[PDB]
């Protein structure tokens, strides 16, 4: 909305960690802080809209318009954490940070379910993420692919001759230029739309991750979230 320069101060310092276990000790104040703060905010999905959309400022209409399908409250993020202990991993250390943020989190206690039960699906899921980003061959060359069109669209040399290295400068070019960089995102996700379901779904078949008992459906995940919000954007 108005001051969502609280927003990159908040990511300046969260790309400041990682750039930088060790650490995540000395910064736990500042993630305990952080995510009681974003879960208590109903609307700051909105504020990060209006960080890249800085024209929507400037339209009261459609900014309560986001409101009735960004705005999040207090029994949604219980539920949401509910929906999250049905999942399940029968396919499968840090889990220790964890296990101590995660009792700090105020809407973590309201609902209070068996914090081990929440921690070992969290830390699961965590793992599983950070390996195929790290291994998985298909989705490094859906990367590759991603990068290499981008690059016959927009000058990366000339961005960072005007500066485009900092957060900052990277929202303001984006912010700027939000018709372009929307139809980049559109373009690239229909062309390569195949292959990203297929890379997840497989990633959810190999580790056997369900829901409520039932293989998860990536399809049907993706779709649903493009129709209720990428739609509504
Ligand atoms: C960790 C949880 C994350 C959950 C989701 C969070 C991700 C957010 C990404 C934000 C990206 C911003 C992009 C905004 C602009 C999108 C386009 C749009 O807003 O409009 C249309 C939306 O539908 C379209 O297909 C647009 C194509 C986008 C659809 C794909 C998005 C689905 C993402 C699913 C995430 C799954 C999460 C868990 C993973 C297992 C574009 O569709 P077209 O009819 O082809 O073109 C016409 C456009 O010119 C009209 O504007
Ligand atoms: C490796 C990383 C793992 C970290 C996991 C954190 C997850 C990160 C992102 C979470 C974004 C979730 C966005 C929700 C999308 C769908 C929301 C929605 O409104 O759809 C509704 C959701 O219904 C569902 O079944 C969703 C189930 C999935 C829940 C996942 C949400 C996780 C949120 C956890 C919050 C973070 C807390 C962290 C600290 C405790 C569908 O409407 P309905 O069926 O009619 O029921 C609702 C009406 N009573
Ligand atoms: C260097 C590493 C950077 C990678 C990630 C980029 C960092 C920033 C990520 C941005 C995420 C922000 C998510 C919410 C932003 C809200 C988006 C939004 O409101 O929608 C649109 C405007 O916002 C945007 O454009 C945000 C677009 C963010 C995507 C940036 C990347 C573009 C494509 C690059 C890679 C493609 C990935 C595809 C994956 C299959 C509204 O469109 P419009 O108002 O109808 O047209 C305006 C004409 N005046
Ligand atoms: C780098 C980004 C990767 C982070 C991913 C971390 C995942 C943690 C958060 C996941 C929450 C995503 C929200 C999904 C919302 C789906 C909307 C929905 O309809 O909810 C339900 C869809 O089903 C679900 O709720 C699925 C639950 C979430 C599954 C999360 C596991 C997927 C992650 C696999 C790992 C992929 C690694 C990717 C690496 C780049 C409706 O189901 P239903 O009630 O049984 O209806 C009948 C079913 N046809
Ligand atoms: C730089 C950071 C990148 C973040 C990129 C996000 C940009 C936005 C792009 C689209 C994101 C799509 C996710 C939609 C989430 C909407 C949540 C929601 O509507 O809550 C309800 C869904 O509730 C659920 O079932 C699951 C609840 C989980 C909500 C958790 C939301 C808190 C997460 C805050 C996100 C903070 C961003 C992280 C960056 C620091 C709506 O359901 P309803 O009761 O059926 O209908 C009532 C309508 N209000």
């Amino acid at each position: 909305k108005k001051d969502t320069n609280e927003i990159v101060q908040d990511l300046k310092k969260i790309l400041g960690i990682v750039s930088l276990y060790k650490i995540l000790m000395e910064n736990n104040s500042f993630i305990i802080r952080t995510i009681n703060k974003v879960l208590a905010d109903s609307n700051y999905i909105i504020k990060i809209i209006a960080l890249f959309n800085t024209d929507v400022v400037s339209d009261k209409i459609k900014l309560e318009e986001y409101k009735d399908v960004f705005s999040f409250s207090k029994e949604n993020v219980i539920f949401g954490i509910k929906c999250f202990c049905d999942i399940t991993i029968d396919g499968i250390k840090y889990v220790s940070f964890f296990k101590k943020v995660l009792p700090n989190i105020i809407l973590f206690q309201t609902s209070c379910v068996k914090t081990t039960q929440f921690v070992n699906i969290f830390s699961k899921l965590s793992s599983i993420v950070y390996s195929e980003i790290l291994t998985n061959e298909r989705l490094h060359v859906l990367f590759s692919e991603i990068m290499a069109s981008f690059k016959t669209k927009v000058s990366v040399e000339d961005l960072k001759k005007r500066k485009v290295n900092n957060i900052q400068g990277l929202i303001s070019e984006i912010s700027n230029n939000r018709e372009m960089y929307k139809n980049i995102f559109v373009e690239e996700y229909e062309k390569h739309k195949t292959t990203l379901i297929s890379i997840v779904q497989c990633i959810t078949d190999n580790y056997n991750i369900n829901y409520k008992e039932n293989a998860v459906d990536i399809e049907f995940i993706f779709d649903f979230i493009q129709e209720h919000y990428i739609s509504k954007l």
